[PDB]
């Protein structure tokens, strides 16, 4: 298992514009297009992301290209962030994947707001970070996915995904 397989499980694949759990226009493997209610605004972000006239539909290869870019941008956002980088460097490989999953979902600004959880992850207080992570809008809105990520941070294994 790895970050690509983990995120593909959590996010799914859809080849046609759709609204995510928040009601935002999304396509591919969790690639957020725009928070605006306008479908025309989403189609135009899509054409621009892909470099052609999509009419709201993309192929599998294009979905995978966006996906690759987004995973890469999530990693590089972690490393440029003063709050995230120290935590990330302190973690083993499996739990590093859990951090990327969260950033991918909620952006680096969002995760960097999990100050107390971050401090506990850094101190390797796994059970306590799990409890504090669960006290969040994130967990209450998307509990199945959140539990999978929390379990990964708690155990250091891919068990929640196997
Ligand atoms: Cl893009
Ligand atoms: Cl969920």
């Amino acid at each position: 298992m790895n970050i690509f397989e983990m995120l593909r499980i959590d996010e799914g694949l859809r080849l046609k514009i759709y609204k995510d759990t928040e009601g935002y226009y999304t396509i591919g493997i969790g690639h957020l297009l725009t928070k605006s209610p306008s479908l025309n605004a989403a189609k135009s972000e899509l054409d621009k992301a892909i470099g052609r006239n999509t009419n709201g539909v993309i192929t599998k290869d294009e979905a995978e290209k966006l996906f690759n870019q987004d995973v890469d941008a999530a990693v590089r956002g972690i490393l440029r962030n003063a709050k995230l980088k120290p935590v990330y460097d302190s973690l083993d490989a499996v739990r590093r994947a859990a951090a990327i999953n969260m950033v991918f979902q909620m952006g680096e600004t969002g995760v960097a707001g999990f100050t107390n959880s971050l401090r506990m992850l850094q101190q390797k207080r796994w059970d306590e970070a799990a409890v504090n992570l669960a006290k969040s809008r994130w967990y209450n809105q998307t509990p199945n996915r959140a539990k999978r990520v929390i379990t990964t941070f708690r155990t250091g294994t891919w068990d929640a995904y196997k």
